[PDB]
């Protein structure tokens, strides 16, 4: 019942590039990735390898395939405690998911800032650019349960837990810079509209349903976020392209007291690139685990995700000083008005042991900071305050969440707390309570000061009656939608068109859609008349009559708040098909495999079975997946060898592979007899922007291939597509 | 007042057919389709319209747009108990999702009998063929979660709660007769390695990954379930049209004490129909809740599932006249040897109000049986009987889930038990114990009898010592499987060969896939050699060698396991997409559209944007959805009308729509010009079985249609398909 004796069960524990050797467990694949929270796991670490299988009671057990019965064939008898022990263990495994974000993927890594920031803050992690701070990031989706689908339509969360020597400071954002609402009070009316309906639980993963467009026509708040999740930042690449937000405006307070707000960001070293929708769909359904993989395999095979922490800094003199309020978080802060600083750099570089116990029970929560942060008024994130604690209790069954060892501080934690469900610590103070003379008063408050002081709160000046009511500064919901629209390159703008009206049509009561488009008219008119083309809507002659919102403080674009109009391209870590035949010329593969791996690119052969196949000089090629089993949906770009073309010609399978690569505007190389292909994409003899082509696989044919992968996709080609039927 | 003054917010409390209305909660929907058990859920229903807003404590909110702040730009105070309360209960809104069968779909029917069944069981609820029976039933997949795929390759669960006069019966069967293993002390092993990998947490809704096929390779009692898997049968078309078994043995007991073996069948009255994979696969990408969607819609139309109960009895006395033994739940009872006797038919005709508080707190367990029933020795059924009431103590929050309201039985239920969380009953009986005196020991036990008695077990004898051993009556594991691939049609055994090539492919380590290949070798060769072609693989002298496995009880075949040798097709309820074009020739739209109702199938009037088009006569035609809005894996058959076929003769989506139903061999119409559509499918000019096609929809073209329907798929198709780029 055991291992093959070449040792092919067990993947070696070095980096390797994706499908090369099977997934492992974090600390089995990279054991000497280390770091301070990473080793302080260890107590909880538990092996395998030459130890007795047992109860939970330490029992050796003799027969691990059989209940006690009376008789062979007889019925099973209740003292059979080793049975009910496992069923016992298997029947309550589950908890309740998160109510929000249930979907998500993490991984352990590290941060260290750029330089000292002491005249602006005094915490701890951001005071020396030689301390390591551990971090656990992760990311997810929002709508979906826990068991839905990686590549659907939604925000994204990012959430990093720091574990400073001054306490946990979680940083939990989101990829875009906003919300779709401005009170936590509507909380739970937001994402019930955009949850599965409550009469038959539709749809899973998806905005795309009456309830969520009937809140929108009604809330205009929500649509610069709307704006957001229909352009093609809804539908990212990986969890390592894209961006990352903190939304609120934060205050940064330095040993001096002086408050600056600050809002947060993530800026990805992998560079921004999403997919489109057509593939981000049918991807859902190809691979519904698409980014969990992605993210784990690329940290075991070293591309580890890299993120710049940056800052955008307001003095608080300047607080009234934009045309909208810095606590509106359906507002974004324009980097062309107020820049992001650098901060600092997190690598993730070592995936979990075990993912329930990692991952699943991981809490992340945005009131948990350190002395030099401090919250502001935003009423959005107030609310927020209140409820990643209290979730917690049902989630992970009481108030000791913190003992769980995900979530354990690595700096000293010592309070007069005690008991609760599981209650792990067994304390040894003869006082529970303080004052204390018993004790002699420890453990002890500490005051606040430069550092290693205790937390107090800034004191903000506060002016205003209990009042249940919106700021007026909050109501414009529509220059921000406005400036987002206008900074998109045009094939970004028709994307966002697309994602509306795909939207749309799939509500099933027609005066909604009417609503919603009304709305978009508010915004900019070429953008409502292209989503009411769609949906078969005439706009009104007064809905052509409205005037469109002001500028955001003069400005008519600000091009940061686009994935592409500035390049950031960068090909490591991103991957290629190389569809094989029965005779691959070897020197064409020789040279595509030298060039991708000079850029850390990486290939995958498929063939149409499992198995080898033997190229022109003898090599034996392995077999990575079927054109089918591994579609273009799955890479980057595609590569076909010359060979025996013969072989895959009238291959279904492997013409559909480049049809739909091509629909979705990826880069497409045919070297030698391969260029026989450019028929069925309907090539000119030519060639074209974005097909690579020549005699063979050369320097030139492969630098040609990578500087399109570098631009990530083909966007020239997008009107030659609508007549393509793939 | 937010409602368009038209009233078209509002479903009609009419059935109506798919996308016809937006979907509704069943009392609104249906309020005049009753019975027993929904009639009971009264007390716990509420309604809404023209309420005042309130806390849960039932006070007036008068703002429910804000937090209570200092300033309207200020913090939010403590002292806001609507927003704690609010944002407390969303914030404890989940539940644990159930360890297995965690996504599953239900509805609300009632069950009769053909006749009383006295002569051979005193089960109150099968003595009167005028005794109907109010069930819920939820049907699942198995491995994924409560937010995973429907259309995923799985085996799917059939649960029916009997609410009868004398207890819950819950009947928790399957779409297979048998199940993967021999001894419920393995259910943990097996469903570890079916679920996502600990590590990683991947794959969701797929066996296809190494743990699994390696517990199967070390495990080959699990062949013949995989069998069943690996075919069609892992991708049923719709809840409607798969078979349900009990799988287990169980015994009826009559009146005199007589026991009977019996094992419990579910008869599609719509028929056996599945998917083909690689439609099934995309299906999961394009609407994860293709199924539960299907189910909801076909209740609202009226055309309510319905399924006949059936019985293969066996007299004790022929306990050993199998070459396998009764008990071996991986064993099933050929209906060739034991024909099934009808018993009755159940009808599920109201979806539920609120998904949640109906489906997903339903608790179904196979213990609950009634009198005039029992168990057997079973080792897989024995075990069984544990966990469905150990899982609910963390699943549905403690002891009390039975007074939850789907739960509660409908007849009395009275005896000493008190306390729990969640105590609704309020008890007033004097004592909580028995043999009392102070309330004259009541309630009291009931001796068994004919009618309305206590449970007494059936008083079989057992004799043997106490072990955990197999018998080895169990120990043959390759004439099921066998007898089942034997059985399939040769267009069926190419879809279990591709199952096979399909998972094996996505298993990294090749050792494993060799290992079952082996397996295979012992089934039967030519399933293994098509599956080791497809892999790479070659069969050493030794393996195709194995001598295969003996018959079962002399049978070769038994017809009554495949989907499809013998026809029992049904259209009433599928649907076929119809693609208009801007001047449809309007008496081709009037015949089709008339002879799909007179047969009880529906209609999808698809174009290539939302609105309005024109026929030629001026009639308007509703768009319901876009090519790629409502892709062809969503019907069952797809017509195009003549009339200006140029305006989508060059439309991509147009196109590959019929390319895509064309691969997944559904029945493809054409009338008049649309005939030109036939080149980009590859027909010859004198026509294809499978394509129906006339100058006109008039005379014969219709039924023509209507037969290709009937017959589900068009398997003669196959060989074409390879080629064909879709
Ligand atoms: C007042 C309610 C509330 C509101 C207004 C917000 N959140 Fe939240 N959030 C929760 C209440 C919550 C939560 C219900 O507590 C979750 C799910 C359950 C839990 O553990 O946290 C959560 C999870 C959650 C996660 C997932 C953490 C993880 O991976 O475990 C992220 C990334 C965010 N939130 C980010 C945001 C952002 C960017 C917001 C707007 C700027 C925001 N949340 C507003
Ligand atoms: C000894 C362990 C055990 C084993 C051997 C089985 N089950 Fe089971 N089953 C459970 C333990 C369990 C459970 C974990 O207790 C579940 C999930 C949560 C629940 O309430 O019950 C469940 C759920 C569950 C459901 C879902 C009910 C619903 O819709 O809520 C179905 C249909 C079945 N099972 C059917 C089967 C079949 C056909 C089996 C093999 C013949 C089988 N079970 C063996």
């Amino acid at each position: 019942s055991l291992a093959p004796e070449d040792g092919s069960h067990r993947p070696a524990a070095e980096p390797t590039p994706p499908g090369a050797q099977p997934t492992a467990p974090g600390s089995l694949k990279a054991p000497d990735t280390r770091n301070e929270k990473l080793n302080s796991l260890e107590d909880v670490r538990k092996g395998s390898e030459n130890y007795a299988l047992t109860t939970n009671q330490g029992v050796r057990i003799a027969d691990d395939q059989n209940s006690l019965r009376a008789g062979s064939r007889g019925p099973t008898l209740l003292e059979d405690f080793i049975l009910r022990e496992k069923i016992t263990h298997f029947d309550h495994e589950r908890i309740p998911e998160r109510i929000v974000h249930a979907r998500g993927s993490a991984a352990h890594g590290y941060f260290q800032p750029y330089k000292s920031l002491s005249d602006i803050t005094k915490a701890d992690f951001l005071s020396d650019p030689n301390k390591i701070t551990p971090v656990f990031v992760r990311f997810s989706t929002v709508q979906g349960g826990a068991g839905s689908a990686d590549t659907v339509r939604d925000i994204r969360g990012f959430a990093t837990k720091f574990y400073t020597e001054e306490g946990i400071f979680d940083l939990v954002g989101n990829n875009t810079p906003i919300f779709f609402i401005q009170d936590a009070h509507k909380f739970p009316d937001f994402v019930h509209a955009v949850k599965p309906e409550p009469h038959w639980a539709i749809p899973q993963g998806q905005s795309a349903h009456d309830t969520f467009w009937d809140y929108v026509s009604l809330q205009p708040e929500t649509l610069h976020n709307v704006m957001w999740a229909m352009s093609d930042r809804g539908i990212p690449r990986s969890y390592r392209t894209m961006e990352g937000f903190g939304a609120h405006t934060f205050r940064l307070i330095n040993a001096e007291g002086k408050a600056t707000f600050v809002r947060f960001h993530w800026k990805p070293l992998a560079g921004k690139a999403s997919l489109v929708w057509d593939e981000a769909q049918k991807l859902t359904g190809r691979d519904p685990d698409f980014h969990r993989r992605e993210l784990w395999e690329a940290i075991e095979a070293g591309d580890f995700p890299e993120y710049e922490l940056g800052f955008q800094l307001i003095p608080e003199e300047d607080e009234f000083k934009f045309d909208f309020d810095l606590l509106d978080p359906t507002k974004l802060i324009p980097e062309e008005l107020v820049p992001v600083q650098r901060v600092g750099k997190m690598v993730l570089n070592r995936n979990p042991d075990n993912f329930f116990a990692e991952n699943e029970q991981a809490a992340f929560h945005p009131g948990h900071i350190v002395p030099g942060l401090d919250f502001t008024n935003d009423p959005l994130l107030q609310g927020r305050l209140f409820s990643y604690t209290d979730t917690q209790i049902s989630r992970l069954g009481g108030p000791n969440f913190h003992e769980i060892p995900i979530n354990r501080p690595t700096c000293p934690y010592h309070n007069f707390q005690r008991d609760g469900m599981h209650r792990m610590g067994i304390d040894t103070n003869p006082a529970n309570y303080e004052p204390n003379s018993i004790n002699d008063n420890w453990p002890r408050e500490t005051p606040p000061g430069p550092k290693r002081g205790g937390f107090e709160s800034y004191q903000e000046r506060v002016e205003g009656n209990k009042v249940r009511e919106r700021s007026p500064s909050f109501g414009e919901y529509y220059s921000h939608p406005r400036l987002f629209w206008l900074s998109q390159t045009p094939f970004e703008q028709r994307h966002i068109v697309d994602g509306f009206s795909f939207e749309l049509s799939k509500v099933v009561r027609p005066y909604i859609r009417e609503r919603v488009v009304d709305q978009l008219a508010h915004i900019d008119l070429t953008l409502a008349q292209a989503v009411a083309k769609n949906l078969g809507i005439e706009l009104t002659d007064d809905q052509l009559n409205i005037t469109p919102p002001p500028d955001v403080n003069g400005l008519k674009k600000d091009p940061s708040l686009s994935l592409y109009a500035i390049p950031d391209g960068d090909v490591k870590g991103r991957v290629v098909a190389i569809l094989l035949n029965d005779e691959v010329r070897s020197a064409d593969l020789l040279a595509i495999l030298k060039a991708l791996k000079a850029k850390g690119v990486h290939a995958k052969l498929l063939y149409s079975r499992m198995g080898e196949v033997t190229a022109d000089d003898g090599t034996v090629l392995p077999i990575a997946a079927t054109f089918a089993g591994a579609p273009s949906l799955t890479v980057d770009a595609v590569i076909v060898p010359c060979g025996n073309i013969a072989d895959i010609a009238d291959n279904g399978d492997a013409n559909y592979y480049l049809m739909e690569a091509y629909k979705h505007l990826k880069p497409i190389a045919l070297a030698g007899d391969a260029r026989k292909f450019k028929a069925t994409i309907k090539i000119a003899d030519q060639g074209e922007e974005g097909i690579v082509e020549a005699d063979s696989a050369d320097g030139s044919f492969m630098d040609e291939l990578l500087t399109l992968m570098a631009a990530h996709r083909v966007w020239s080609r997008i009107p030659k597509i609508d007549k393509i039927p793939a």
